[PDB]
This record gives C-alpha cells, structure tokens and sequence, in this order.
C-alpha cells in the first residue's frame, strides 16, 4: 500500500531492500546508484559479500531487477532530481547514500516527485526520529532522518532510564566496528544526538568511541548519574518490562554471559545486557547494551518508512 | 647489592629477568619453573615469541642459564618451599606464577630462605603497592603485591585527579587484550583495587572490562564525578605536570591522535590521552589512558623490588 524507492545500493540500501521486500504493505518500485550497472547490482544483491547469499531468486533485464518475480526499476542518476519519482508514484524515497542527508539536499527527491523522504543517517537539519523513542512525535514532516545505529541503541535505553529514574546526565563510550590489531579512539555525535530525539535530555549526554577489529556488532557503555536512587534490580526490571511489551522487537534484554557475535543479524535496536553492567552507588551506574551495526537499524528504517506512510 | 630469584618463567617472569639483568644494583641468582627444562628455558628466553629475539648472548650448561656471561641458576620445583633461597642468599623472591599470590602461599618462598617476596599479581591478603601511588607507604612488609597492569594504569591517574580536584566516585571500563572477532564483557577487580592503594577512595571506584582481539596494548576509560569544579585544560595541565616531574617514567602524557599499537613496549604504567577524553560538565568527565599489557607493569615490578630491598 506504500510505494518506495531506495537511493544508494550500499550495505544499508541492499539490506533495506531485503527487509522491505518482505513487508506486505510496501511496494519497492526502484533503486538508484550511479556507480554500478544493473548487472553488477543484480550480482551484488544475490551474492552479497556483506549480507550473504540472497535466499530468493534474482535476475534482471538490463533495466529492472527481478526478485522472486517482482520487478524493481534500476537507475544510475548522479542527481536524485532527475529521477522519475513522480512518474513512478513514489510515496517515500529512502536515501541511504549518506550524501543527501540535509533538508536542502534531500529536497531533490521531493522535486523529482517523491511525496516524502527518509534519510538513513543522522541529519543536522531534518527532524530525527528513533522508533521506540519519539516516532510518535512525527507530525507529517516530508523529510525525516532515522539517526544512526549507535543513537538507536542508546536512545531507547536512555528513554527507559530517564522515564523511570531520571537522568541527571550521562557519559557514553561505544566500542564498535562500524564502517587491524588496534583500538582507535574518535569522537562521536551519537550521544549528543539523543538530545535531538529526547528534548528533555538536550545537553545532558555525550561521549566518545573506540573502534576495534571485531565482527559487525558493537556495544554501548553508558555511565549515568541518576535523579532518583535505584537498585540494579529495579533498573533491570524497568528495561525488561519494556522489552516484553510493545517495544518487544526494538528493545532487547538478556541476563546471560554473551559475546558480541551472539547478536550478529539481531533486529532489535538495542539489547540490554544485565550482567555486563555494574552499579557503584544508588545514583551512579554503568549500563551496557549491544547492537548489530546494521540489522536493527535497517529494520527500523523500514519501520519508520511505514510509520510516516 | 640486591639478590633476587624469579619464580615462573612465563610472559612476565621473562620480561622481569630481561629488565632485572639491566639494573646495576640487582643480582639475579636464579629462576624456577617446574614445567620447563633448562634447555627449553634458554631457547625460549633467547627466541621469545612474545618479547622477540633477545639481543644479548644466551646459552646454558644444563644447570645454569648463561646470559651475556652472567650465570643464572635454573630449578624446577613445584613447591617453592623446597627451593635453595637461603643457600643462594636470596634477598627478594619475585613470584610471577600467579599461583602463590596470598600470604600463606607466598610464605613458602620465605620458608625457603628468601628475605622478601614480591607477587607480580593482585592479592586478597598481601598488602599491595603501586609505584607512583603509595610505594612510599611501604613499611618493611616481607610479602607484597604489585597489583595488576590495569590497576597500575588507573591508580596513578586516580591519584592525580583526586589530589587536584577530588574524586567523589568513579566508574571505569577497560577495553583490553590481556591474556577472535569478539568483544567480550567480564568483571574486573582492577578498579576496586585502587581503593587498596588509595584508601581514601575505598568503595568509591569500580568498573568492568571488555576483551577485544587487538595487540598487547589496552586502555582504561574512567568516567569520574569530581568534588571541585574544573575545566578540561586544568585537568590536562594537572596530569601533564606530574608526567614532567619525578614520576616522569611512570606517568605518560600525550595530546596526539593515537592508536593502541603506538604504545607497544612503552614502559610507563599509564599514558594519559588528552584528545580521547571528553568532559560533559564541570564535575563530570571521562578520562582515557593507555597501557602496554606488560612492559610498564614489569618495569614497576623491578622498581618495587629495588624499593623494598
Ligand atoms: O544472479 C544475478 C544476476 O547476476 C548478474 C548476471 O549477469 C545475471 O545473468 C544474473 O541473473
Ligand atoms: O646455548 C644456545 C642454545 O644451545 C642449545 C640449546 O638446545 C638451546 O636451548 C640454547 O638456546
């Protein structure tokens, strides 16, 4: 019931396509990428060095991708503005190129005839949304952002903790392998971004990052100062509750001794790790949450697409 | 002047020998390891898969190890109590086996004739000392511990910060490769151990660890709540001063963008990373510090040996 077109056939674009093709109420009408041919696009989608071999059947006709009998238009336009989104009746253009992430730039998909646009990356200007955090604040805007995979791991946890105990302020560290033998620090805006999806925490969270050479699963290390005193059991219970409710598929929860790889391909946005965390005092605790670098995030991009539809 | 025997010929024991052999006032009279022969010990010391090919000349006579002329007796006793420490006039027995780390167990070396014992590992009973934190508090105790490499990295930092701004409480995370494709969480008493060498901080520090498949350099991520407000520059200035003075070789300081491997073989106990840390508010900051898994620690072991002599 919702027509979409995916711009960019990279790790994200391809995974979004895979997920979308499974949504009964979505109809992928096109994909675009100026750096590859239809033949190469078909080959990559089928034998994906990143996401593995596509179980379905794929082929093409030098003009359209044929997935399980479903034809998907393919273009190679370097400027989204020249795309036949209008002629194709594109309700939502999903841009996973990371180059048309602002309002002005992402506007092209609108000019081309696309009703709305969803940016699969954090934006400085477009309104950001995190499923399970503030997708309910969507007020019909035409161009939205889904933030980053890191922010999508942190934000839901920040929400749960702030709603139940309150967060005076927090400092995060994410140990990740987001796109050898080294631990490499860098800055990250993922923590500050939470302030964009949770206005009440604006200016109350920030952090940094350590890149490590591991499989495609990263982790969030959040050290927060609580408003109200709490025991670790109350904190666990608060998260666990949310993981059993409506946000069942977004917020994960475990109490086992895990290894990052255990979550490869997991679709939750964040998986709370009860055992990994530790509390020093009633108002000072370190919380841990895992996240696949792309599966949870990509599943949320499609969720956001259907929500804005 | 100072005669020492080294128990255990593993990673640490061998590095301790290399370093001890270079101290002008240390006389290495023996080593003990029940799991290897003199032939194997010699071959491993010269062709060390962990510390590289030993520069000096090494051979043996089936009884002693011969390094650059200097002769070192070799034994293979499973019970340190049967060792000839008294006969050889051993002043300090360095136990790097991690099997005699308590007062009752380490007591065996004393029973054998050694005047004192230095455990190259944290102990629940033996008093611990960290060069740069509380070695001056040594009071002639006969059995001491040098804590761990993680504690030797964190403690010096904790002291500097506590002395200048005061630490209300802190939570640490160490991303380390301490002895594939996985990030693995686990508990650690390394942070809590700071409370032993800095009683004023008892119960005010703890944390956890993440194991990663990287080279032999780890890092401590310290999120701390300060007593007195401070700017990141005052913090940087405070650590920098200490790294320029008497603790020059214990506390390192840098402001460059680094990768863990840049510190392989570094002998400081800790290298403060100004650029990697980040401050959220006047009394809530995240500090980062690097440490080679063995070089700084093994150097301290010898520093402590000469100090307690
Ligand atoms: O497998 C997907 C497609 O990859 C490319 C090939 O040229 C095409 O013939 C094939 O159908
Ligand atoms: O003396 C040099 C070498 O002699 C022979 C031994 O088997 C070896 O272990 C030793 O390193």
């Amino acid at each position: 019931m919702v027509s979409i077109a995916i711009n960019g056939f990279g790790r994200i674009g391809r995974l979004v396509l895979r997920i979308a093709l499974e949504r009964k109420n979505i109809d992928v009408v096109a994909i675009n990428d100026p750096f590859i041919s239809v033949d190469y696009a078909a080959y990559m989608f089928k034998y994906d060095s990143t996401h593995g071999k596509y179980k379905g059947e794929v082929s093409h006709d030098g003009s359209n991708l044929i997935i399980n009998g479903k034809k998907v238009a393919v273009f190679q336009e370097k400027d989204p503005a020249t795309l036949p989104w209008g002629k194709l009746g594109v309700d939502i253009a999903v841009d996973s190129t990371g180059v048309f992430k602002e309002l002005d730039s992402a506007q092209k998909h609108i000019d081309a005839g696309a009703k709305k646009v969803v940016i699969t990356a954090p934006s400085k200007t477009a309104p950001m949304f995190v499923v399970g955090v503030n997708e309910d604040k969507y007020n019909g805007e035409k161009i939205v952002s889904n933030a980053s995979c890191t922010t999508n791991c942190l934000a839901p946890i920040a929400k749960i903790i702030n709603d139940e105990f309150g967060i005076e302020e927090g400092l995060m560290t994410t140990v990740h392998s987001i796109t050898s033998g080294n631990i490499i620090p860098s800055s990250t805006g993922a923590a500050k971004a939470v302030g964009k999806v949770l206005p009440e925490l604006q200016g109350k969270l920030t952090g940094m990052a350590f890149r490590v050479p591991t499989t495609d699963v990263s982790v969030v290390d959040l050290t927060v100062k609580l408003v109200k005193a709490a025991t670790y059991d109350e904190i666990k219970a608060a998260v666990k509750k949310v993981s059993e409710g409506k946000l069942k598929d977004v917020v994960g929860y475990t109490e086992d001794a895990v290894v990052s790889s255990d979550f490869l391909g997991d679709t939750h946005s964040t998986i709370f790790d009860a055992a990994a965390g530790i509390q020093l005092s009633p108002k000072f605790v370190k919380l841990v949450a895992w996240y696949d670098n792309e599966y949870g995030y990509s599943t949320r991009v499609v969720d956001l697409v259907e929500h804005v539809a």
